[PDB]
Protein backbone atom coordinates (compact mmCIF):
# COMPACT_ATOMS: atom_id res chain seq x y z
CA UNK A 1 0.00 0.00 0.00
CA UNK A 2 0.97 3.56 0.00
CA UNK A 3 2.11 5.24 2.42
CA UNK A 4 0.09 8.66 3.63
CA UNK A 5 1.82 12.00 3.66
CA UNK A 6 3.39 12.51 7.31
CA UNK A 7 2.16 15.13 9.93
CA UNK A 8 2.63 18.87 9.05
CA UNK A 9 5.40 20.56 11.06
CA UNK A 10 4.65 23.64 10.02
CA UNK A 11 1.72 25.84 9.19
CA UNK A 12 1.62 29.73 7.56
CA UNK A 13 -2.14 29.78 9.12
CA UNK A 14 -1.28 28.51 12.52
CA UNK A 15 -0.09 30.91 15.36
CA UNK A 16 3.64 30.45 16.06
CA UNK A 17 5.34 31.01 19.16
CA UNK A 18 8.02 29.76 21.34
CA UNK A 19 7.96 29.40 25.26
CA UNK A 20 10.33 28.71 28.12
CA UNK A 21 8.40 25.17 28.04
CA UNK A 22 8.65 24.42 24.42
CA UNK A 23 12.54 22.30 27.54
CA UNK A 24 10.60 20.10 25.67
CA UNK A 25 12.91 20.76 22.65
CA UNK A 26 16.43 20.94 24.49
CA UNK A 27 15.69 18.30 27.24
CA UNK A 28 12.45 16.37 26.84
CA UNK A 29 13.08 15.38 23.11
CA UNK A 30 16.89 15.17 23.29
CA UNK A 31 16.92 13.21 25.92
CA UNK A 32 14.04 10.53 24.65
CA UNK A 33 16.00 10.62 21.00
CA UNK A 34 19.43 9.26 22.62
CA UNK A 35 18.22 6.37 23.94
CA UNK A 36 18.93 2.67 22.39
CA UNK A 37 14.99 2.72 21.83
CA UNK A 38 14.30 5.34 20.13
CA UNK A 39 15.05 4.82 16.67
CA UNK A 40 11.62 2.98 15.86
CA UNK A 41 9.90 5.97 16.68
CA UNK A 42 12.65 8.91 15.05
CA UNK A 43 10.59 9.09 11.80
CA UNK A 44 7.23 8.14 10.18
CA UNK A 45 6.14 4.54 9.98
CA UNK A 46 6.74 3.02 6.18
CA UNK A 47 4.14 0.05 6.29
CA UNK A 48 5.75 -1.39 3.42
CA UNK A 49 9.21 -1.57 4.25
CA UNK A 50 8.77 -2.29 7.64
CA UNK A 51 6.13 -4.84 6.51
CA UNK A 52 3.14 -4.07 8.99
CA UNK A 53 0.04 -4.44 7.47
CA UNK A 54 -3.33 -3.79 8.54
CA UNK A 55 -0.91 -0.35 9.99
CA UNK A 56 -2.42 3.14 8.61
CA UNK A 57 -6.07 1.15 8.46
CA UNK A 58 -5.79 0.90 11.82
CA UNK A 59 -3.80 4.38 13.06
CA UNK A 60 -5.62 7.08 12.26
CA UNK A 61 -3.36 9.96 13.81
CA UNK A 62 0.00 8.71 13.18
CA UNK A 63 2.90 10.73 15.57
CA UNK A 64 6.79 10.42 15.45
CA UNK A 65 9.61 12.01 17.47
CA UNK A 66 11.03 13.30 14.62
CA UNK A 67 7.88 14.93 13.33
CA UNK A 68 7.63 16.38 17.18
CA UNK A 69 11.58 17.76 16.61
CA UNK A 70 10.69 19.50 13.83
CA UNK A 71 7.40 20.79 14.78
CA UNK A 72 9.19 22.03 17.79
CA UNK A 73 12.03 23.70 16.06
CA UNK A 74 9.45 25.31 13.67
CA UNK A 75 7.63 26.69 16.68
CA UNK A 76 4.41 24.81 16.00
CA UNK A 77 3.35 24.18 18.86
CA UNK A 78 1.17 27.36 21.06
CA UNK A 79 1.36 25.37 24.34
CA UNK A 80 2.74 22.39 26.29
CA UNK A 81 -0.17 20.68 26.33
CA UNK A 82 0.15 20.63 22.45
CA UNK A 83 3.61 18.82 22.14
CA UNK A 84 2.40 16.16 25.50
CA UNK A 85 -0.13 15.23 23.51
CA UNK A 86 1.69 14.38 20.21
CA UNK A 87 4.58 12.53 22.55
CA UNK A 88 1.29 10.81 24.19
CA UNK A 89 -0.46 9.86 20.83
CA UNK A 90 2.89 8.36 19.90
CA UNK A 91 3.34 5.43 22.29
CA UNK A 92 -0.83 4.99 21.94
CA UNK A 93 -0.49 4.31 18.64
CA UNK A 94 2.21 1.80 20.14
CA UNK A 95 0.21 0.51 22.48
CA UNK A 96 -2.92 0.00 19.64
CA UNK A 97 -1.41 -1.35 16.64
CA UNK A 98 0.85 -3.87 18.63
CA UNK A 99 0.03 -6.56 21.02
CA UNK A 100 0.44 -6.32 24.55
CA UNK A 101 4.43 -7.26 25.66
CA UNK A 102 5.57 -7.14 22.52
CA UNK A 103 9.25 -5.83 21.92
CA UNK A 104 8.24 -2.51 20.52
CA UNK A 105 5.52 -2.16 23.20
CA UNK A 106 7.90 -2.72 26.39
CA UNK A 107 10.77 0.04 24.15
CA UNK A 108 7.43 2.87 23.92
CA UNK A 109 7.03 1.56 27.51
CA UNK A 110 10.57 2.45 28.68
CA UNK A 111 10.27 5.88 26.65
CA UNK A 112 7.28 6.77 28.28
CA UNK A 113 9.12 6.00 32.02
CA UNK A 114 11.57 8.43 30.92
CA UNK A 115 8.89 11.26 29.45
CA UNK A 116 7.16 11.43 32.58
CA UNK A 117 10.00 11.82 34.86
CA UNK A 118 11.24 14.70 32.72
CA UNK A 119 8.11 16.14 32.41
CA UNK A 120 7.33 16.17 36.11
CA UNK A 121 10.40 18.77 35.87
CA UNK A 122 8.80 20.90 33.44
CA UNK A 123 9.55 24.64 34.41
CA UNK A 124 7.17 27.04 35.59
CA UNK A 125 6.01 29.69 32.26
CA UNK A 126 8.68 32.60 32.46
C1 LIG B 1 6.83 2.70 16.51
C2 LIG B 1 6.59 2.48 15.01
N1 LIG B 1 7.27 1.26 14.63
C3 LIG B 1 8.48 1.20 14.08
N2 LIG B 1 8.84 -0.06 13.89
C4 LIG B 1 7.83 -0.86 14.35
C5 LIG B 1 6.85 -0.03 14.82
C6 LIG B 1 5.69 -0.66 15.35
O1 LIG B 1 4.63 0.07 15.85
N3 LIG B 1 5.62 -1.99 15.36
C7 LIG B 1 6.61 -2.77 14.90
O2 LIG B 1 6.50 -3.96 14.94
N4 LIG B 1 7.71 -2.21 14.39
C8 LIG B 1 8.80 -3.06 13.89
C9 LIG B 1 9.83 -3.33 15.01
C10 LIG B 1 9.59 -4.29 15.98
C11 LIG B 1 10.50 -4.53 17.00
C12 LIG B 1 11.69 -3.82 17.05
C13 LIG B 1 12.68 -4.11 18.18
N5 LIG B 1 13.91 -4.64 17.61
S1 LIG B 1 15.29 -4.29 18.52
O3 LIG B 1 15.58 -2.69 18.49
O4 LIG B 1 16.50 -5.14 17.88
C14 LIG B 1 15.03 -4.84 20.20
C15 LIG B 1 15.05 -3.91 21.23
C16 LIG B 1 14.85 -4.34 22.52
C17 LIG B 1 14.63 -5.69 22.77
O5 LIG B 1 14.41 -6.24 24.04
C18 LIG B 1 14.13 -5.29 25.11
C19 LIG B 1 14.27 -6.07 26.34
C20 LIG B 1 13.90 -5.25 27.57
O6 LIG B 1 12.61 -4.54 27.39
C21 LIG B 1 12.53 -3.80 26.14
C22 LIG B 1 12.76 -4.74 24.98
C23 LIG B 1 14.62 -6.60 21.73
F1 LIG B 1 14.43 -7.92 22.01
C24 LIG B 1 14.82 -6.18 20.44
C25 LIG B 1 11.95 -2.87 16.07
C26 LIG B 1 11.02 -2.62 15.06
Amino acid sequence: SMNPPPPETSNPNKPKRQTNQLYLLRVVLKTLWKHQFAWPFQQPVDAVKLNLPDYYKIIKTPMDMGTIKKRLENNYYWNAQECIQDFNTMFTNCYIYNKPGDDIVLMAEALEKLFLQKINELPTEE
